[PDB]
């Protein structure tokens, strides 16, 4: 046939290149030269296509693909067509069951590293030197949607890492806020159920905002503190790769002398923290659901890899009980003012997969998963965490062999006694299928724990008490943490909490539980409660404002790591500016800008009214790559208006709401020359504005105001003007 | 912990070695260089274990295989221990449902190899040249019980095998008499509930012989012709080496220039034909229910290859209403005596497999998988087949992906747009998963038909009539093709026959079912039908003693084919002779005995009332194999008694017992000097008798005139004095 | 077509008849009136035959099922046939996997009465009163065999109750031996994988006498317990009404006052113990490998109950 | 038979038919019905032939197809009036 162009411009360079510039592409066609391991070590499960026929799974050729064995061309299909048989089998069979939790995610494959040797912490062997490179499968999720819900929703983050070894599968399987909603395994059910959909209707969708939802938080007051977060800007954020991570509970780090020191994990994000706000969030899940996927394959083909930092938190075993809060409980943070955080090693995020579903959907994480040098605590949460993740897979991916699917499989040596199941993959030669065995002289043999390279040992702790269903007195406190998250946001952050707390509650039908909700938020802080409280058109009693404050945690007042713009460190690198074009525009100010713009390693995208293109001032010919509609503000960054033929686009409806949308968002705006008359539109000031950049034309001076507001990410300052502002 | 015995006798040589010399092991550490494309593929799936540490199926290693992590080591078990739960996980889900019919069954690796082109008459790849070698797959299996039933019961027997073609799988999926049952597939599932165990009680396992069996027998005559064979010695062969192979159904053999052929398929063993009687297989079924399975085994590891001829049965288009019955109907055979079998080609099965529950219990055969170059006929109970295999395998082996599982995979390429599903191992990179596509320039592509490696295309068959739920008429006609088995027995095969007949209505509970099954046999054989009546005390009424017989098939009257032993080809290499010793056997005659049997290929086992050793006369060591109840009578072929202390062994009952039994499933018996006496044990006549070889010593014609009676198999000559002989 | 004969002699009494004397049948057609509140509450799920159409699973009747639809008498198969379909659909996919351990096995209802009031020692409810019955349900086994092996093997056998009781469902899962073979739970797949078939051939069925059994038993002396036991005839009993019962653990039994006392739990067969001879059960697993079975079965129909202290 | 786990999706309660459904299939992956018919065949004389076959008729009679005339060869085409 060769159905292709023949200027082959169906298939993409296989080169680093920038977001909606080439259609994308499998990660080894778009770039093969990226390898580590664990990728190399999957080429023997990778199909290619080119030059091959097609053909039946069974090896034989079709000749039509495009039609069934009938009798006669007008006739009854018959049951002998095996082909058709076989293509149809296939596709009714290819749904497998979506995750019950955090079913929506997006991974990418990449590479550990440590900055140093942790040897006198820790027996682990990937943090053993600095020169041993660990492959790793990251998958980024929500928690409540299903497979097909939206990305930019409001609520936590999964920020699940497998680690390939050289002494096996390491997996951390954490989220993007530092403490979880409950404190024992046996409420987990009852709280996602809570959460989900609700069970007569099925609605809603990927959302907290209802009745059931809002009951149990207000029955059960330790969920406090992860509202606290989720209601915050935390819980929308503008990236996988600018939000923080955290494995929540408190695990053990054993060296090779045998001492156990407890530690907390971390991730820290390399470019920094940055968030949406609520109604660009929200407009985001319609205009485009998949905006999170899209931006991190996207970043990977740019080569804006994501990268993040390990951290620990150290706490020395005689320390335990230092603290007014447990280390156990699961609910309570551990402030960095406290215990500063040690940055341990980087991580790096360079490759796409090539089958969505083989190598994500497949993919299994479990918490029970770790190596030698790692233990356990009795954490009630994460201690029930170890039964569930290898019961759910059973069902999920067919049998006990899900470790033989390629994404799941280690890349160390695996052997053991265990035969049989659901598609077994590898066939043992060993005469013995069990040990003590004398016929094979007892191999695959047991290894004595050691420095390096031994069997698995338990630490040996002391436990003391009687079998009960208890949970601990100490575990019995709900407000100062919650009370110690607010009073370290800025004020602009304590303003986004509550709209993010009257927002949701608006949506509860039963008014009563909107009440309960607020006498619960009075005994974290009483301006939050009253704020809340106005929204809502509920008068706080009496009863309510004496009641007094939770008390501080270990003399701490506020913690500035527990707000995401208290301490700047936003980096413009791989952030998206739209440019809107006119019918001719003076290509004095492009050039200005896109060589400003490449210098700092951010993407330009052009938009025009319609497709195709448009010729500049001088002839220069600019391709079109999306129309106002179709790449909305809320999918950029910032916005540039250059100057030209202004009348073009000054009367244009969508081009005006371009920028009054931008600018209710908190949104960085540039206009030169004959630009600055759609000031009129946003009703700027004469002198001027903070976050409106103008000028004459586009000139050196122009861009390094526009890239300096952008590295502080939202114009803050601008909040109090965009309530008269209809958008 | 290093428990091989030193001298390391744990393990058996990697050699051809006789039955029961060394422990049975996994084919390629017994047979390391017997290879094939299809042995070689395997490699990557293949686990060794030799001086592996132990670990999880993550890789972690295990320092303590033997405990539990509790709480104190008299505590409770804590839930924290991932070791004990993966491995007690994997072990709750080792099993998969078995076949839904053939459930039992014994497996082996081959190829094939055709003796001359056959381009002339169709363009299948695999026959087209005789240097080009075919890679095989063979699994054999009995049809009503589960896989844990036993293996000589009286059954039809399946042979399938598997063509590992260059141009796709070939499946040939066929049983051990050229007749099914039933006509149309419609039926499957009644005439399948019928025979299997009542759905009540879940009893009888392998058996015909119960009430449901028999009363839809004779309320469907088209039942009778395989019901003659299941009856006969063909229902419980010696052992898979030694029985016929046929397809069955009329297939059409396509060539280069589009003419078709009417095809039967056939297999022929090289080893002859041979059965057992019906009390010793049944006996069998208790004393060594894995008797066919290990014969299988043992032969292959000792050399005694199966071998089989491929042999075509083949019809012009223009003849195909030549004949008294429908070539479309399959409860009909094509007699050799007018459609001669041509010898095509040669399969030969030379080693075991690995794991018995990866190769053999994952393996998946289905009649639908042909090649170009073959295709298919509108036979009913062909018809409904081609749907019921791919669905089967869709519940039983967990998924569409059935094709991914090693011992399924074809060695030809498979490129095709079909994705996704549970157990995804292959990872696909093009870019399209559609078609017509440009965006892979249409890749994979359909191939156009052609004489080598072309396109699928079905033979363009006329098809005319009605949409109609009918039965063709030329398909009813249910009792000459029996008639003709019936004449072409020998006489005491008929004896046979008539005891099979009388023992399963034996076991019929309510007698109507039995009159009715009588009343049917009398429409076939009036001979047959008093025989059987007067066994059941049963009177043939008048009006069925002038029941006219059936017609002559197409005017013949017999057809020797159709006999197991008219004809006999006998060959005695690989059968298996019982020598009982003493504690003083005269060493020259147990060299000239075991002499003689190593030139003809003949194993030994060597008996004795207690294990370890015996010395000879001449101070000679003899190892002993089993006792005389371990190995009984009913495994060996034939006795040797050799001279020695013959009262060691006069007086035990066990020893006695052994040549009763032997002489009465009508082996030959040898006697040496004064083992002689035994004769007595016997009722034997001073003069002697045939089938009992007696001699001075064992020297000379001895040895010759012994194995001259093995080569005829059974002394049928002595039926008539087995009835008196308590045995 | 194909009906019964005029005399009625295709269908058994329903009443107490000695084995082998009728044909056998499902127990609610062979005992209607016995009855017990397990068995009653089954009546919702019951489903009967006679006087009804033949129909698919969605209840359309059949006209014809001895045919496929077809393009002419001797044409080829249509794919619109969902009569056909629908009928080998079910029939393709009528296996499930079978027990990993116990496959092979044999049950019956009943019912379970205490003789005095155990409140003293325990605040279980269906041991509380002398006047209360509980429906049980009984499962008798064997342990390596797939199920379709031969019931007169040499092995342990299983012997699990359960208890419908009205403050929940007892399982009493045990065995026909005191003691096990092995003292932690962690040894089980090592255990089992050597007494089951050797997995490069799959030999032997049902029987521990091989060499990988042997091997673990020489190399693990805890075992030797319960190798002797079922070395001696308790590993062949004449039937499951003819050997005892253990729960092997010990347990817990908790009074109302949060009293705790250690107990082992028995079964006693109120037919006595027997067994067979080594010789009689090989051979019996060949001429009737569903011998227990039918025992048990005939038994129930015959009247002679099986009854345990 | 995957999304709803076996051959028994018609005893799903939303899924069953009203009115009344018998035949000889059996067994299944969470077969709720239990049969009591001492057959699981047809033909049968065990249970008198029952569930029986009803012929087709005005009202309450069996399936039968429309008998259609066909004819024409075994062809993977598509008709030239389709394009
Ligand atoms: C600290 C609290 C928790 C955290 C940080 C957490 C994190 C996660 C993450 C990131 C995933 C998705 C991994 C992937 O992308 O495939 C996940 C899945 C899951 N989680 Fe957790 N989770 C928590 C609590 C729990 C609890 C308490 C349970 C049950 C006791 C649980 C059960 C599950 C299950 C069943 C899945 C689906 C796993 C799969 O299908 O592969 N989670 N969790
Ligand atoms: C000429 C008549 C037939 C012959 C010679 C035949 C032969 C065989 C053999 C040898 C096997 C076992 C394959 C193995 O070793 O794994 C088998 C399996 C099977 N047969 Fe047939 N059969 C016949 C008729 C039918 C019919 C009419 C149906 C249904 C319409 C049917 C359905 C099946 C199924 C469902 C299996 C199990 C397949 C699997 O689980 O992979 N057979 N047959
Ligand atoms: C005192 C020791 C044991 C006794 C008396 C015992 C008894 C039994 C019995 C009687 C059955 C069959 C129940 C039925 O009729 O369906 C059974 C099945 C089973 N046993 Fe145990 N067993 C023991 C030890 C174990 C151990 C240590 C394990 C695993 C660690 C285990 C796992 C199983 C499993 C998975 C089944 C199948 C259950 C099913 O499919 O429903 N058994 N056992």
């Amino acid at each position: 046939d060769s159905l292709a162009p023949e200027d082959g411009s169906h298939r993409p360079a296989a080169e680093p290149t920038p977001p909606g510039a080439q259609p994308t592409a499998p990660g080894s066609l778009k770039a093969p030269d990226t390898r580590n391991e664990k990728l190399n070590s999957l080429e023997d499960v990778r199909k290619g296509s080119e030059n091959y026929a097609l053909t039946t799974n069974q090896g034989v050729r079709i000749a039509d693909d495009q039609n069934s064995l009938r009798a006669g061309s007008r006739g009854p299909t018959l049951l002998e067509d095996f082909i058709l048989r076989e293509k149809i089998t296939h596709f009714d069979h290819e749904r497998i069951p979506e995750r019950i939790v955090h079913a929506r995610g997006s991974a990418a494959h990449g590479y550990f590293q440590p900055y140093k040797s942790l040897s006198d912490i820790t027996k682990a062997d990937f943090l053993s030197d600095p020169n041993k490179i660990t492959p790793v499968f990251v998958r980024f999720s929500t928690v409540q949607g299903g497979a097909g819900s939206a990305d930019t929703v409001r609520d936590i983050r999964g920020f699940a890492t497998k680690f390939y070894t050289e002494e096996g599968i390491f997996d951390l399987v954490g989220h993007n806020t530092p403490i979880f909603f409950i404190q024992d395994a046996h409420k987990f059910p009852d709280f996602v159920h809570a959460v989900k959909p609700e069970p007569h209707w099925a609605i809603p969708q990927g959302q907290s905002a209802h009745d059931t939802f809002w009951d149990y938080v207000s029955l059960q007051p330790e969920t406090l503190h992860n509202v606290m977060w989720a209601m915050s800007d935390r819980g929308i954020p503008r990236s996988y790769r600018t939000m923080e991570g955290f494995g929540i509970h408190t695990f053990r780090l054993i060296n090779a002398e045998g001492k156990a020191t407890f530690v907390r994990f971390h991730w820290k994000p390399l470019a920094g923290k940055a968030s949406l706000v609520w109604d660009e969030a929200q407009k985001l899940t319609g205009r485009d659901p998949d905006f999170h996927r899209r931006e991190l394959w996207e970043a990977i083909e740019a080569g804006d890899f994501p990268e993040y930092e390990l951290g620990f938190q150290l706490i020395p075993e005689e320390d335990e009980f230092k603290f007014d809060f447990d280390l156990l409980d699961p609910t309570k943070l551990i402030p960095e003012e406290l215990v500063p955080v040690q940055r341990v090693g980087k991580m790096v995020l360079n490759r796409n997969p090539d089958n969505f579903f083989a190598e994500n959907e497949q993919a299994a994480f479990h918490p029970g998963h770790i190596v030698p040098g790692l233990d356990f605590t009795n954490d009630p949460l994460l201690q029930g965490r170890l039964f569930s993740y290898t019961d759910t897979q059973i069902s999920r991916l067919g049998g006990p062999n899900f470790h033989e699917i390629p994404i799941n499989r280690p890349t160390c040596p695996y052997h053991n006694f265990q035969r049989d199941g659901m598609h077994r993959m590898g066939i043992d030669t060993n005469p013995a299928n069990y040990e003590p065995n004398s016929i094979n002289d007892n191999w695959p043999r047991e290894t004595p724990p050691g420095p390096k390279r031994g069997g698995f040992e338990s630490y040996q702790e002391r436990v003391e008490g009687n079998k009960v269903r208890e949970r601990s007195p100490s575990f019995g406190e709900y407000y100062s943490h919650p009370r110690l998250f607010w009073l370290s946001q800025t004020p602009f952050e304590q303003r986004h909490i509550v709209d993010g707390f009257s927002f949701e509650l608006s949506k509860v039908v039963r008014p009563y539980i909107r009440e309960r909700v607020v006498d619960q938020l009075a005994h974290i802080d009483l301006t939050l409660a009253q704020a809340v409280a106005k929204n809502l058109g509920i008068e706080l009693t009496d009863d309510q404002l004496n009641i007094t404050p939770p008390p501080d945690v270990n003399g701490l007042k506020k913690d500035p790591s527990l707000s995401l713009y208290a301490i700047p460190d936003g980096d413009v690198k791989g952030r998206v500016v739209a440019i809107l074009l006119n019918d001719e525009v003076r290509s004095a100010d492009l050039l200005a800008i896109l060589k400003a713009l490449k210098a700092k390693g951010v993407h330009a995208k052009l938009l025009y009214s319609r497709m195709g293109e448009v010729t500049a001032d001088d002839g220069t010919v600019l391709p079109i790559a999306a129309t106002f509609a179709g790449a909305p503000s809320l999918t950029v960054d910032a916005v540039i208006v250059p100057c030209g033929n202004i009348a073009d686009i000054a009367d244009n409806g969508d081009a005006n709401y371009y920028l009054m949308e931008a600018y209710k968002h908190l949104k960085p705006i540039a206009l030169a020359g004959d630009a600055r008359k759609f000031k009129a539109t946003i009703k700027i000031a004469d002198q001027g504005e903070e976050g409106i950049v103008e000028a004459d034309s586009a000139d050196g001076s122009f861009m390094d105001e526009l890239l300096t507001l952008m590295a502080a990410h939202r114009v803050w300052s601008r909040i109090p003007k965009i309530d008269k502002i209809p958008a």
